[PDB]
């Protein structure tokens, strides 16, 4: 089956139908969301209001060719796999990559998806290091990613997702598997975008997943390939036009459109405050 | 046993200390609480931001001898009960009172308290209808308050807390007994004070609580009085001056001090935009 | 002659070309846009930023059909008159109308025109009392409009406008004869739409004019209708539903357009804040 | 003669008191100032209100030992150049130094200075390269300073201004003679606190002045050291600890006041957004 969404959302990922929701349908649907759809910040910095209503996500993130994040990107991609037929529902969870002093807030969106009597967490939105494979929901078990190791870990009640990096592991996020609702991650996307020591205030974020274990990664101007989990290749662009342009180029940004594009000397104000 | 804060507490409150942690000393605490500090959003009206570390609250809550909401008030009222030994921790819970579409936020605060191997609600943060006295965690049960009558719904895991009006149960909000952190109330004042919506950054409100089932209110320039449940006197203050004075003489609002005070001018600009 | 703007210009005010920059023209083009182009303040309330360049402008006050404020209005003005071949320039004012003790930024934008070796001053941003024809840049003279009486007094190099209300003259709002620059209307609005402060960001303000001195007004639900300057009928809108409707039918707001419109529970969210 | 207020700044400025209004008073104060009282953006990144009446400057600036920027350094100054008789109104001008396509909104504050018959401009709250000493109103005068050459300029009735840079002259700001009111910084201070792209929210600046041509600088970690106008040592701070330190060291910062303090942790929380 296909419902008009899920129509141009495979349109979108340059991928074939799928109507059989199995781990395996996932795995693809994954990797292929990933390198599609771009993790951008970009509303965030020239203010910009977040709808996360499916209709904005829906004109934003497929008709405009545009990115988001956690709320954003898995919201997206929450109603694609239900459409296909997937148990799934989201789940907030607790950024602590910088390791911090005390827990910080439910910031991060993630999915748990029921496939096959088993459940599995399926992610799209973190960033640099989102999963790019659905995931079992199993302590120590060493899970493997087209671009990388993770492990998730039962600690108490909450999960501990975590992953291989220089000889050790990384905490990433912790959660819980209880039940948000759309106003908790409404919650969630206005303290990430307007909280004032929100890092994503700071700085432009753009990164894109490629097929083999390559990715693309935007940090202002710094730009960054890399290949089998590898930096191959860092360049600083030098202005805004050109700027523009890499983000039309490396990362498909739908630059125009009628409601969410943006001029070039809109980005030139945003990346003026830094 | 009585520590440093302890201390100021029960000067504030007005009353005797206690160093025994039973039912009936929060029984006492809490109604002592609700009559003593204030229900105000004050510093959310005068643009001027909220902490919640214990030393912020102590200062601006006691000390200063003003008001607060949820998480202010909930937050000291913790506290207190921990120092003088009861098992407290804050829950989170969903105003449900408008009667809205679809679940909001966890914007408001309240505390679950263990005593006597049971399980108790306190909670002194909510205004108009706060609770006046600890409640059991039951059903059905139809529990009586100093300054009203409420029931608890068991819907699944998550509990429903509701008030008599009119001879048919009321819901004022819903809430379940997960853990929260400091910073899971940090992210609800941020909502509360500064999302756009917040009824919270229309208009004034104070509300104070007396002895014998009377309380005070004011909404902006309208001041009410009420005994035992009703409605005695409603005056509609006629300028800001004495406004002013309405403050500190019915609520008991410290208006002035280095730090969290307040001048008349500066109220005034306040209500302006109204 | 007629630009491309100019043309749709024409179109949204229901009115036939003017290619000859004249007091009449003036005349005229100032009563027509006060009744086509309504005065709102919308996109302050439902957080939604607004741009000033013009193009923004042209397709939010005249393809979506719909309203703004000082800064737009005038600023869509402005195009209009200086494409038509009159010469005009913006002025930034003080609204003094609450009568303030120490004068307020300048939060109000004008127009000034130079018509026949005269100077008079255009202004369709004020909202409820704006001007319905330009004015000569004189004192005393009690000047006339189709919907009142104004007068100017003088008071230095600066200016101040006035208009006869309950029996007698006062104040509406000052300004000067300063060079303005769009910054200087940006930081204008970024203050009306953000400072905490600021009155419109408490209630929805709607004003549009009509033919015979009459006038439509919206404030929150109040509907209010006026002929020769009197409240002839005064309506209560009951329900988010039946305002939304009186938006389109009394103000001919354009409710739907890709970028500009805005939904129904959208509007319900914002009247949800009061 | 001294008032109360002229008490504390002379204190403050570890200066002697001065009665005579003279250019060469006017020399001294500025240097005084200019290297006791801090140009700090503190209050902007850990969000905390700007206050800007004599007042709140006045516990700012003088009792809690603290910065501030154009709006509030140039406030405290005007308050007492007039307290000891000068004839003194702020201006406000526009910042060009990035180099704008488009002039930029009023948002610096300076001082006009009518002394001996001629007219000079003070100003201790540019930063990094504010003066450090009056200047003439005069064209092509290269004019000297005790910590560079300023060349101030024309073009109608607006003036540009420029130091000594590489070895070209770097247009910095630009103003005109227009009077000003109090509401016309607080919405200049507005922006700048306020606006998402106004680069003070995007990092820590301090800057301080030293008697023999040498001042300090520091930028998030980033410390330097100038000697006669070179950079002698740059140490790049290594923890918030550290730096918690340095501010009352090498800046002499107030960290305590009941009030303006702000705890150590606090200032991690700001650095942390970067």
């Amino acid at each position: 089956h296909m419902t008009s969404f899920l129509h141009a959302y495979f349109t979108r990922l340059h991928c074939q139908p799928l109507g059989v929701p199995t781990v395996e349908a996932l795995r693809t649907l994954h990797l292929a969301h990933n390198c599609a759809i771009p993790f951008e910040n970009l509303d965030v910095l020239l203010p910009r209001e977040i709808q996360l209503d499916e209709t904005a996500l829906e004109e934003k993130l497929l008709y405009a060719r545009r990115g988001g994040y956690c709320f954003e990107l898995n919201g997206l991609f929450e109603r694609a796999l239900r459409d296909i037929g997937f148990n799934v529902r989201s789940l907030l969870g607790r950024v602590i990559l910088s390791h911090p002093a005390s827990l910080p807030p439910r910031t991060h969106r993630l999915l748990l998806v029921d496939v096959e009597d088993e459940q599995w967490i399926a992610d799209v939105g973190f960033g640099g290091q989102t999963l790019t494979a659905p995931l079992r929901l199993q302590a120590e078990i060493a899970q493997q990613t087209p671009h990388g190791e993770y492990r998730l870990m039962q600690e108490g009640s909450t999960w501990i997702l975590q992953f291989r990096h220089h000889e050790h592991w990384q905490s990433m996020y912790c959660f819980d598997l209880g039940v948000q609702q759309q106003s908790d991650h409404v919650m969630g996307n206005f303290w990430s975008a307007h909280w004032p020591q929100s890092h994503f205030r700071h700085h432009l974020l753009m990164c894109r997943h490629l097929p083999d274990g390559g990715k693309l990664t935007l940090t202002n101007f710094h730009f960054t390939r890399y290949h089998q989990g590898h930096a191959v290749e860092q360049v600083n662009v030098p202005d805004v036009p050109s700027l523009y342009q890499l983000l039309q180029q490396q990362f498909g940004l739908g630059v125009n459109d009628v409601k969410h594009g943006f001029t070039e000397a809109e980005l030139a104000a945003v990346m003026a405050a830094f």
